[PDB]
């Protein structure tokens, strides 16, 4: 288990994100079915010029599921899954431009909810976790668990939890005050609404 720093920007938006009166929290939801969406663009471009980037799992699609004993929403894709790179460098690096941009915006009239129009939606989630968990899986890397609790760091561990073949699962661990995003009719709505058009099956999972 390794502890990492964010970036100083980074740590910055998500206590913006926390910090913010803003009660449109709903949007975290589109903000990482959308990131998963793109995650399985990218695997179905890859496998058709290789098909064999398949062999970690054909299906191409997305979970959510709800556990209300462990007050958790989970965002499972098997899309092209994160490098340990990605975890700890890459991805934060790229977030740096993003964010500032974000933030600006935000002091020009922009809202919280206009977050994905500067590529760093993944944060959307601390509007309603009080802790995020990202399991990922790339063809050719090993997987990883992300956390993080805000605070400035987050941590990256080899997993060896339940093997999960190609993709990407974000835990949400909610906020106390958060839990309607465990009910099937809060989440079916909010899919709807903001979700409605997404290229790839999207499962409801019922308790
Ligand atoms: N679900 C999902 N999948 C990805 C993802 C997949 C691949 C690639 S890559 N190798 O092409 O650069 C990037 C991806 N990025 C995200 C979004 C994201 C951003 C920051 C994160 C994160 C996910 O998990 C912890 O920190 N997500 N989110």
């Amino acid at each position: 288990v390794e502890t990492f720093a964010f970036q100083a920007e980074i740590a910055q938006l998500m206590s913006l994100i926390i910090n913010t009166f803003y009660s449109n929290k709903e949007i975290f939801l589109r903000e990482l079915i959308s990131n998963s969406s793109d995650a399985l663009d990218k695997i179905r471009y890859e496998s058709l010029t290789d098909p064999s980037k398949l062999d970690s799992g054909k299906e191409l699609h997305i979970n959510l599921i709800p556990n209300k004993q462990d007050r958790t929403l989970t965002i499972v894709d098997t899309g092209i899954g994160m490098t340990k790179a990605d975890l700890i460098n890459n991805l934060g690096t790229i977030a740096k431009s993003g964010t500032k941009a974000f933030m600006e915006a935000l002091q020009a009239g922009a809202d919280i909810s206009m977050i994905g129009q500067f590529g760093v939606g993944f944060y959307s989630a601390y509007l309603v976790a009080e802790k995020v968990t990202v399991i990922t899986k790339h063809n050719d890397d090993e997987q990883y668990a992300w956390e993080s609790s805000a605070g400035g760091s987050f941590t990256v561990r080899t997993d060896t939890g339940e093997p999960m073949g190609r993709g990407t699962k974000v835990i949400l661990h909610l906020k106390e005050d958060q839990t309607e995003y465990l009910e099937e009719r809060r989440i079916k709505e909010i899919v709807k609404k903001h979700s409605q058009f997404i290229g790839y099956p999207i499962t409801l999972f019922v308790e």
